[PDB]
């Protein structure tokens, strides 16, 4: 039944009206009723009738305290990102690098040129990623799908612990420039992704069907032996980039999808992906979660090589939402075994 949903596992597009926009964990419930999950990314498309903001007329001003310079070594697809971090910066600053000549967008016809030069020069005249700035762009007021209070029951981390992890129960602002990049990666803990692009030029983004995940990370292994050697999760690390062409070349699954300002992007469960900004824009996110994850994050394989890492108790889960299972679980004899393609407990409505 859910097996003969979206059997292509192809990225899937939304349009919902006004009135589905509404309530923002009954409409990822409806389109896992439909498959998107099984792609592992979605593009959500929000009705005209909607804004977070009025006006991002003096954002100028707000300041990105740790700029990130993104040096790429690597040949033939296979590449690893370094991270070099400038002094803090203000937006109007950061504009001003981004559209100047030695970093702006080229020219170019269609999208598979700028993808084309994208995997060309991605190693050569390193840009710079206003990346992993604490804020949100909603106005106050906004109450349909504001990624700084979803409202899913991931807040119950927060309820039951009083703690905040920045970016992953608490919004992220992402400033871009052409051709800055996010490795190959899942979520922390195997979380959910809501990503808004707020303003700017596109963002592109590949992705690999969760069911199809693990044969991603068995040619990254490969192609990455000692990384694969000192960490159970280096994808996690997320500096490891993959060209299309190199997936292809080895039979890996994957889709590809640009999205546009104004448009949403919903990242699932153990979803591998991966992308570059095409010029200047400016991005939001954060984690949220569903009925669903509780069982990914149960058995999520996490980074061990850092103790700074993003590590999720799952004891309240089990408790609250597998009350059956707790002994079993806490015994570690609990062998669940997932099946990717069912959609979340909450689409019976
Ligand atoms: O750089 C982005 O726009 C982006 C896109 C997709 N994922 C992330 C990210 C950063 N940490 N977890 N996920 C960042
Ligand atoms: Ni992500
Ligand atoms: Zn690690």
């Amino acid at each position: 039944e859910s097996e003969t949903l979206n059997p292509s596992a192809r990225i899937m597009t939304f349009y919902p009206t006004m009135e589905e926009f509404r309530n923002f964990s009954r409409y990822i419930a409806y389109i896992e009723s439909q498959g998107a999950h099984r792609a592992g990314l979605a593009k959500v498309v929000p009705p005209k009738e909607w804004k977070p903001r009025a006006s991002y007329d003096d954002i100028d001003d707000l300041v990105i305290p740790a700029p990130i310079q993104q040096l790429v070594t690597g040949q033939s697809g296979l590449f690893t990102q370094y991270n070099i971090q400038k002094k803090a910066m203000t937006v109007r600053e950061f504009r001003k690098i981004a559209n100047s000549d030695k970093y702006c967008t080229p020219r170019y016809s269609e999208f598979e040129e700028l993808e084309r030069k994208y995997w060309k020069n991605l190693t050569f005249n390193p840009p710079i990623y206003g990346a992993d700035v604490n804020g949100t762009l909603y106005e106050k007021h906004v109450d349909e799908w504001n990624i700084g209070r979803l409202r899913t029951i991931l807040d119950l981390v927060e309820k039951e612990s009083g703690i905040t992890i920045e970016g992953v129960n608490t919004p992220y602002l992402y400033f871009g420039m052409w051709k800055t990049s996010f490795a190959w990666h899942t979520e922390d803990m195997d979380l959910y992704s809501i990503n808004y692009l707020h303003f700017g030029e596109p963002k592109s983004w590949y992705s690999v069907p969760p069911e199809h995940g693990k044969r991603l990370e068995r040619l990254a292994k490969g192609f990455f032996p000692g990384s694969a050697q000192s960490c159970e999760a280096f994808l996690r690390h997320k500096m490891t980039l993959i060209s299309p062409l190199m997936l292809k070349k080895y039979g890996i699954p994957f889709d590809k999808v640009t999205q546009e300002a104004g448009e949403f992007m919903i990242t699932f469960p153990y979803g591998y992906h991966a992308g570059f900004n095409h010029g200047f824009n400016c991005a939001e996110s954060t984690n949220f979660a569903t009925r669903r994850w509780i069982e990914y994050g149960k058995q999520a394989v996490l980074c061990s090589c850092r103790k700074d890492m993003v590590k999720i108790s799952m004891d309240v889960f089990v408790r609250k939402f597998q009350p059956e299972r707790y002994k079993l679980w806490k015994a570690g004899k609990d062998n669940t075994v997932i099946d990717h393609t069912l959609p979340t407990p909450e689409a019976a409505e």
